[PDB]
């Protein structure tokens, strides 16, 4: 339940916390409009996180589900916060990118169903199901994980250097953690609890911060924002 | 409940699930930036219809509702899946017609009301009021047939012969198909009982699959959705 | 509960529905692309804010909370509501004095983020807890009076004298009843009940009716829609 695990909640809120007032506290005097639409999108990012860490911090987040014979504690919050960062972060990608609106339409699209079905698998009754919901929300990621690979490198190669590169670790930062997470809810509480919500929640955590206030830090820290 | 109509559902998902594949595998090596737009939209809307209809096998999408002095047994999932592909195969008609920001609005203003009123609709515990909330979504669901009719027709005459021709055939099919649903849903379990769920869910299959992978089938297989 | 206010959610129902169809049958023959697109953005506003009041008035809407050792009335459709009513509204602010889209994101993104700790906050069991989400609440709200009143008005000094000077009434109107929500919240039911549910609905109203109908009226009867 929420207890143990009640500290790593209490630094995620207040990294993604800082993280937006950083981000915030810098793209204030902004002119280049790209640049300004850079900073509106990643700046979002971890403004919701922040309200969903609390929520989770002050146990509103929390519910329980009943699977394999018990009651379960599944923080459901981590799909609403999600439903709405990856698609952000995403986005971001694309602008910089400058990706065609139907792959972003797609790419967005993919994101909602991967969360969507995230979710609907964290709350399924019969043990059994929450791992085909995992098993299709997965196949979903791996189709946006390629997309951005070997479509959105391909559109990289167009822009000039500075935004080639950025694009380029970026794009290793996101393929690298957004397929932990698959791996994080499989071992974890929400499937089979090899490992304790407690190391799950530490875990959630670093990927998060990493994957929203480090991606910020990468990406609002280069000139490529730039017109 | 959720037993005989097991089969009808089986299948939808079964078709839905074909139905991506097929468009999935079709749009891979499309250049027309247009055409991909109409790849991606269309695409989305099978693939949410899998999960959702997968929900409702597995017995997630389904609830139970006390109304009629008695317990209802509930698809709601229909209204997540609707919620979003509904206004996705009205973006197709959009496109293929050139409509105006505004209209677009809306038009997907109209289809939010549309559904959120008919699942409220199935939600209302007092019998009586389930036909009010009806009554709501099928006016807001006319004005977007209109619409679609008398509008968006008009802005397709100004389109080359191939686009008329194909918005009329897809123009004719939503009408048609559209209209249906709130017929199904008022003599169904979710309205006056006259026809059993079983049926019904056999009705709802037979106008999804038509309504979406029909439509995909005639949007995605004709030169309009070419530049 | 829901009773003596059952009135002022009759009147508000009333009174949204008049307000749509008042704003439907009046951009009906309205060529100008622009101006199309604020009847569409306006007429969404009250035409939501219909369906939500009406759902309190046949008593969907309200739910109830424990906290403060005791049962709460909480009416959730405002959340519902609001969600899609307010960004609506600062669309049209934005459309008219021609904001940035990065400028338009960041409103946007605030503006769930409002709605959505404003919901969490009437939802919370802590009573405490309440107060937080509140402060969290407020403070998106400001950020957003903020952009509108200095950012905004700045854009709007470059448009033609009318489109200037509507903005100038459009913005001082919703920064003073934006303002009243949070107080109302605060004072009421969802906060301290210093005031009853009963002047509570009644104040609601007011705000809702003024901030979108009247905010509607100004608008849709100006020259500053018109290209
Ligand atoms: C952009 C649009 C305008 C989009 C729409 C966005 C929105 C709708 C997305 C929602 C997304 C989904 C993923 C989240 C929902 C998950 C869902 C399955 C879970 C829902 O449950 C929570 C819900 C309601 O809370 C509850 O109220 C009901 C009514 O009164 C009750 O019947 C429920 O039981 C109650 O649930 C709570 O309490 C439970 C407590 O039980 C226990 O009690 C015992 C008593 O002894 C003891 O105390 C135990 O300890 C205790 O647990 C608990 O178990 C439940 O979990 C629950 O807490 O909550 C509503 C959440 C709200 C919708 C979150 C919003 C997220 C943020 C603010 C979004 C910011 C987004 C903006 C929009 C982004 C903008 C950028 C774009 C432009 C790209
Ligand atoms: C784009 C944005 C980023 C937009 C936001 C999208 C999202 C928020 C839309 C939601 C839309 C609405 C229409 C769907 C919600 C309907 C709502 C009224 C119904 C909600 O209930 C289900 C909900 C939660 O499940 C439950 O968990 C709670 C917390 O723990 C519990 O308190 C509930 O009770 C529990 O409900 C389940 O179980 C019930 C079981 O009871 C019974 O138990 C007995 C025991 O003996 C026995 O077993 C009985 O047989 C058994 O029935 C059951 O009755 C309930 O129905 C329920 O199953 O679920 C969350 C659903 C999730 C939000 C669905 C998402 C849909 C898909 C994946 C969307 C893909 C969308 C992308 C975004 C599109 C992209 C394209 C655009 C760009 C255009
Ligand atoms: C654009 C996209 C495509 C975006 C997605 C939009 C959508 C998902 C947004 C949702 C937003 C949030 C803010 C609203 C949800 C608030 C949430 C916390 C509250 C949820 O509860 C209500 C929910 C389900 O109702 C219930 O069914 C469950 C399953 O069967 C049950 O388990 C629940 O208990 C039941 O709750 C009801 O009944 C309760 C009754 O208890 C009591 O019973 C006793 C008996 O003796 C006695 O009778 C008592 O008097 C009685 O009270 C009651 O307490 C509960 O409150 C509840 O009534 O409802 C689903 C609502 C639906 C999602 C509303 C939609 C809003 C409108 C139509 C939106 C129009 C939007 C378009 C999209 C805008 C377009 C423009 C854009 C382009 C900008
Ligand atoms: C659906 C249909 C295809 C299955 C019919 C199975 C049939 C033999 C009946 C037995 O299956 C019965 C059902 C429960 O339904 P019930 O009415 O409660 O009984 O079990 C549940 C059955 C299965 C566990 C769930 C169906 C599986 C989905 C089709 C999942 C697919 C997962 C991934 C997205 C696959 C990616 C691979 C891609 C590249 C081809
Ligand atoms: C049981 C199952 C049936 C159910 C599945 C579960 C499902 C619900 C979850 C999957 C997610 C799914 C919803 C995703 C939908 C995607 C769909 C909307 C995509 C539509 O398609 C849009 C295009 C965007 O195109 P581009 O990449 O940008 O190409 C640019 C080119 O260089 C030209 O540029 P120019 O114009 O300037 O000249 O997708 C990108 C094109 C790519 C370059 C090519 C991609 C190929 C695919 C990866 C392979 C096809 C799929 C496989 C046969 C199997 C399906 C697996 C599933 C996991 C995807
Ligand atoms: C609202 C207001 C207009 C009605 C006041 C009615 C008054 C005589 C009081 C009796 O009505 C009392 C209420 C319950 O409220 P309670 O507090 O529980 O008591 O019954 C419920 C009353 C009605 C069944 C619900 C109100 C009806 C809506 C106004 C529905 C309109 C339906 C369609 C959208 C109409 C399209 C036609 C268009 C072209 C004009
Ligand atoms: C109790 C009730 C009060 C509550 C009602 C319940 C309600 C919640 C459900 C109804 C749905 C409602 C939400 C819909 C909102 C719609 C609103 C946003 C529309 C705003 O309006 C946008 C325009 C889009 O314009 P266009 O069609 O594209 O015109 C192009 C022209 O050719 C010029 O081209 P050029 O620029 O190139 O020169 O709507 C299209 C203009 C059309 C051509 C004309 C349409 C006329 C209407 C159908 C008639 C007006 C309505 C009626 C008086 C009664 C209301 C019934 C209700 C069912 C609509
Ligand atoms: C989070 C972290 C920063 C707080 C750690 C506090 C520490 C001393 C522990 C005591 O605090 C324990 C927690 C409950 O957690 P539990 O596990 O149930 O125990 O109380 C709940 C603690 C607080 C009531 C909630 C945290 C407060 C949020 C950080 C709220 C901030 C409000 C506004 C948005 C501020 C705008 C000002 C801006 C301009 C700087
Ligand atoms: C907080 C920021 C980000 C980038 C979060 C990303 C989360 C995911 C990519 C989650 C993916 C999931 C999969 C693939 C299947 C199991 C359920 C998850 C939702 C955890
Ligand atoms: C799955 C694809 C589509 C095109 C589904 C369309 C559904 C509708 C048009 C439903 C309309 C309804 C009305 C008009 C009123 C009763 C409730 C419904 C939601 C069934
Ligand atoms: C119906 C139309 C509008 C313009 C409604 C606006 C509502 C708000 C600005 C509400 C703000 C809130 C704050 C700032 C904090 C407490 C909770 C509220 C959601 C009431």
């Amino acid at each position: 339940t929420g207890r143990p695990e009640w500290i790593w909640l209490a630094l995620g809120t207040a990294l993604m916390g800082l993280g937006t007032l950083y981000f915030l506290v810098k793209g204030m005097g902004v002119s280049d409009p790209d640049a300004k639409k850079f900073y509106a999108i990643t700046t979002l990012v971890p403004a919701i996180a922040f309200t969903m860490y609390l929520s989770m911090l002050l146990g509103y987040g929390l519910t329980m589900v009943p699977f394999g014979g018990e009651q379960n504690p599944i923080y459901w919050a981590r799909y609403a916060d999600w439903l709405f960062t990856t698609p952000l972060l995403l986005l971001d990608l694309a602008l910089l990118v400058d990706a065609d609106q139907g792959t972003i339409l797609a790419l967005v699209g993919a994101d909602g169903i991967m969360i969507g079905t995230g979710l609907v698998g964290a709350l399924t009754k019969v043990y059994s199901y929450r791992f085909v919901w995992w098993a299709i929300s997965t196949a979903a990621m791996l189709y946006i994980l390629y997309v951005l690979f070997f479509g959105f490198t391909s559109k990289a190669e167009s822009m000039r250097p500075e935004v080639a590169s950025t694009f380029k670790v970026l794009r290793n930062v996101t393929v690298v953690l957004w397929s932990a997470y698959p791996v994080v809810w499989l071992i974890g509480s929400e499937g089979a609890g090899i490992v304790p919500l407690n190391i799950e929640t530490l875990l959630f955590m670093v990927l998060d911060v990493s994957a929203k206030v480090g991606f910020g830090l990468i990406l609002l820290r280069s000139r490529a924002i730039f017109g």
